[PDB]
């Protein structure tokens, strides 16, 4: 399976820390509020269009849509079906996964599976989040997308491996995010995080993903060109890269400019990696979801 | 091939009949007779205690029960499960997912755990995704779950006594519940082979048939939380269901006369009859539950699987069909004993 393109859609202008401090290691972010001006669906439509244009694929050529989010516009209809309609994609399966930040890698894993097994040949994969209903310096809003096709396509990036794995048994959640019904009491934390557990466990789990990807591929550590690490903040990113022991690999990060946009991150990384990945160059991507300790990763070869 | 080893369900609390529900809501006998005429759903299960309106069951509680039941029924331990996939419209929280929470409760760990968000066709989506992952990789055994709990969207303590019955007809249609199934790669003697399964969005340019909102912690909740187009559902669901039957029968080479069971969409007692009429499968025995359980969304397919698996003998054939009106998704699957 090849990755033909990846693109992103970020709402509005960059909002630096000065500006955010006034209105009230991550320097800027994009927000979907100026009033809410961009919905998940609007951004997924933009990202999907950009990805399809970059790949030279028309909407009619799409055989499958898979979208990962923690924050869909509504519970139903899904964002996946709504964005497929906006794009002119129809008569195809359209799946939506619910998760935190590894939902992007889950979407890539599901899609890889369905392309290799199936009648589908070309897929549009999306991931993103808009957390405007929950709002401060860590987060951002954003969606990204990628076009995948069966085969090795010259000039593209081969998706050499992908996996996800829950390693949460008996562990308390590391993050929570609630939704409310139309009449119930809402005076409780809508979102929670265990920073102590995240700081200790994310870098260890990121290292285990790297060791697994490398060992299954038979790839050597010093032969890796790029690493696309977890993107929680500038500080956490620096801490994880030191733990990964990939001194030869160039880091592909965005959180310091974009904020943590959850399921969008992997796609923004893919876009930035594909803008650098030459023929034969190798890349690892790692996504660790703290909600219930999901480790995930993938491997690309130019 | 992938085989369905077992299926099981978990329905919260007591069976709640229409007269009990009427007493609660302050309705009269004429109202009960209208429900019988137009709806035909006789009983349902609710995740709330009817008298107090207090929530007694969560989606995760129910999924734990249903999953435990399905694993026992298949003779599979939690440590032997290699994949979990859950379909719902109503997860307990946005994160963590119900899939991961229920995996914890069951003792399942070290596996991919996927959660699909959809209306009623999420169950068949979960079957499709699971089939592909079992066939494509090292995983051999999967637990697949689907269900819904809509207690956040109803209030049995509200004053409905003056309203036209059409205005609160949802109260007689829905039910809360979860089901589960255990799937294994390959042909398994005494199991049911999942011979085909598919899902397909056909809603391009069409208005949603149903909508369901969720709210943030501070936002104004004035907008309608749920909408439905009951006329559009009546117009399209029977025809879309017939189209799914036609496609399944053609792709397998099965004749209508040799079909043993049909598991049709479960929207209400009277709608089921209309749909079965449109399917034109006079030799097939219907496997329905909606008149007893209410429409529990993603749970429906698994409740039907539980019932059909108790009846499906070697060589016997069944088709399931799920049509999701949210954005017009058709889906179905074929079983052979």
């Amino acid at each position: 399976v090849s990755v033909l393109s990846a693109a992103s859609a970020l709402p509005g202008p960059t909002v630096d820390n000065a500006t955010l401090g006034r209105r009230l290691g991550t320097r800027t972010r994009h927000l979907a509020v100026d009033e809410i001006r961009h919905t998940l669906a609007d951004l997924a439509h933009q990202a999907g269009s950009r990805a399809l244009d970059a790949a030279g694929v028309t909407p009619e050529e799409v055989d499958l849509v898979v979208l990962g989010t923690a924050t869909p516009d509504r519970l139903m209809p899904t964002t996946a079906t709504v964005v497929a309609d906006r794009l002119g994609i129809d008569g195809v399966p359209a799946y939506q996964l619910q998760s935190g930040c590894s939902g992007a890698v889950q979407a890539l894993a599901v899609t890889r599976s369905l392309l290799l097994g199936g009648t589908a040949r070309t897929a549009l994969v999306l991931g993103g989040d808009v957390v405007a209903r929950f709002y401060y310096v860590l987060f951002g809003d954003g969606v990204g997308a990628a076009v995948l096709r069966v085969g090795e396509v010259a000039g593209a990036a081969a998706l050499r491996s992908v996996f996800t794995r829950l390693v949460g048994l008996g562990r308390e959640p590391g993050a929570t995010l609630e939704w409310f019904g139309p009449t119930e009491d809402r005076n409780r934390p809508a979102a929670t995080e265990d920073y102590k557990a995240i700081e200790r466990h994310v870098p260890d789990l990121a290292a285990e993903v790297v060791e697994e990807l490398l060992g299954e591929l038979g790839w050597a550590r010093d032969d890796l060109d790029y690493v696309l690490p977890p993107q929680l903040s500038g500080r956490m990113t620096a801490l994880i890269v030191e733990r990964l022991k990939l001194p030869q690999a160039t880091e592909v990060s965005c959180v310091a400019e974009t904020g943590n946009n959850g399921n969008g991150i992997v796609f923004l990384q893919l876009e930035r990696a594909l803008a650098r990945l030459a023929g034969g160059q190798r890349a690892l991507g790692v996504s660790i979801e703290s909600s219930k300790w999901i480790k995930s990763g993938f491997a690309l070869e130019g």
